[PDB]
């Protein structure tokens, strides 16, 4: 009776049909995922973004309940796990240092960097991997400008943190390892900072103010390390999906390439389009009964508010399986929406147009070197993208 859940094929970027379904027939269903409780699965554009902007449905919850998930393990906490008044007063400091004018001013290092993964690429010659020379490369490289980790020690901080990607192959203990020194040298570069700031965001987090409020030492090190983890795989994944997009799709790649000024556009409508999930938005859990398309909700059930079946609702969006690189109003939900929108999001913008703009320059020829059915596809079961993108130019 509640049906199986993910929808969601790992092997492909592909919205399962299933969403558009109960779109129309049972916008609010019961879904029995592979690991934790039965919940609510929340598909109309309208709905979705109403329980993620809904005082009533909250996160706290997850710390002492069994989520609706696709892995064993569960990663919790961060500022995703919070509920105001404490998120609230925690995003307000996080905020006042990590402006969208700090993000547009890493612009032109996130270009540089770009440009030199793109050597590296160039030296080696094709076929190269385009998500291991690339992908998985320039969202930890601009994390680390973003933080003020010195360009020395970029290499080694990049080691450490390919360790928590949900596509790494390690040994518990190694990843343990690469954790524990991720933690202590990001807890040194804040001492550094805090007796010798400079104008990086470590900097910044420990010298904002909130109406005489500061962030802990704990805080500090808890949040710089949570803008890696949200900030890294998500932004790697996205990155690979689109450049995939770009290569299968002859027109996208052409109207980028006669058009670069496009490419931001183009960044707001691959978001919308791309079911990047697996899955959902992290359980909300409802405080009191809420009633929902007539349904109730009852007070303590979880759900499962899914962005990608949202951001594809034919209802919100004028044929909404076209990707329209100039589709205006774009209003998607593809950063999340409410108090726990996408913190990262100006920042996560100024990466994709770069990567988009820097590959579209340098390769204007890129294209997959082996055939499309032959791609292998992440089965860490928490974001969709190609494993290795092998490309030609
Ligand atoms: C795909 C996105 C997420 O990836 C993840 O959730 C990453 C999960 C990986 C797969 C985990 O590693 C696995 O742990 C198992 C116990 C063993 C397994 N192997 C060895 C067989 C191993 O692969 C976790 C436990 C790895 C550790 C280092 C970790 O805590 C990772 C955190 C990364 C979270 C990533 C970012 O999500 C962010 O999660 C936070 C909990 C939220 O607060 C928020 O960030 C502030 C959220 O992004 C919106
Ligand atoms: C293309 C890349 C990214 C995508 C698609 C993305 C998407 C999201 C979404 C949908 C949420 C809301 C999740 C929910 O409500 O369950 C979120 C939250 C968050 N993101 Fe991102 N994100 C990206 C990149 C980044 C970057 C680069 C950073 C930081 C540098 C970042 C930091 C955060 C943090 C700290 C939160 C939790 C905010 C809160 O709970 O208050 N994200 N992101």
């Amino acid at each position: 009776e509640p049906r199986a859940y993910p929808f969601n094929d790992v092997h492909g970027l592909t919205l399962a049909g299933r969403y558009g379904e109960l779109q129309e027939t049972e916008p609010v269903s019961r879904v029995r995922p592979p690991y934790g409780e039965e919940a609510w699965l929340v598909t109309r554009y309208e709905d979705v973004r109403a329980v993620l902007g809904d005082g009533r449905f909250v996160r706290g919850p997850s710390m002492t309940r069994d989520e609706p998930r696709t892995r064993p393990e569960m990663v919790k906490g961060g500022l995703l796990s919070m509920d105001p008044p404490e998120h609230s007063r925690l995003r307000r400091l996080v905020v006042k240092a990590f402006t969208a004018r700090r993000a547009e001013s890493l612009r032109p290092r996130a270009r540089e960097i770009a440009h030199e993964l793109v050597d590296q690429m160039a030296a080696t010659g094709q076929p190269a991997d385009l998500v291991a020379m690339f992908a998985r490369q320039l969202p930890v490289r601009v994390i680390c400008e973003l933080l003020g980790v010195p360009s020395a020690d970029h290499d080694r901080f990049t080691r450490w943190s390919g360790a928590f990607l949900s596509t790494a192959e390690v040994t518990a203990e190694e990843m343990q390892e690469a954790a524990e020194q991720a933690y202590a040298y990001m807890g040194d570069l804040i001492d550094r900072r805090r007796k010798e700031p400079t104008d990086d965001l470590v900097s910044a987090l420990v010298q904002a103010r909130d109406q005489q409020d500061s962030l802990s030492e704990q805080e500090l090190l808890d949040l710089a390390i949570g803008l890696l983890v949200a900030g890294y795989e998500s932004t790697t994944t996205q990155i690979a999906d689109f450049v995939y997009l770009l290569m299968t799709r002859p027109e996208l790649r052409r109207q980028l390439l006669d058009r670069p000024e496009l490419i931001p556009s183009a960044v707001e409508e691959l978001t919308r389009w791309v079911p990047l999930g697996v899955g959902t938005a992290a359980p909300r859990y409802a405080v009191e009964d809420v009633t929902l398309r007539g349904v109730t909700i009852r007070a303590g059930e979880p759900v499962l508010a899914s962005t990608g079946a949202a951001n594809r609702d034919q209802a919100q969006f004028p044929d909404a399986d076209r990707i329209d690189v100039d589709r205006t109003p774009n209003q998607h939900l593809g950063f999340g929406h409410g108090v726990h929108h996408c913190l990262g999001a100006p920042l996560a913008r100024v990466e994709l147009q770069v990567a988009l703009e820097v590959l579209l320059q340098r390769l204007p020829g890129i294209r997959l070197g082996i055939p499309e059915t032959q791609l292998r596809w992440s089965e860490g079961m928490l974001l969709r993208g190609p494993l290795e993108l092998p490309v030609v130019w």
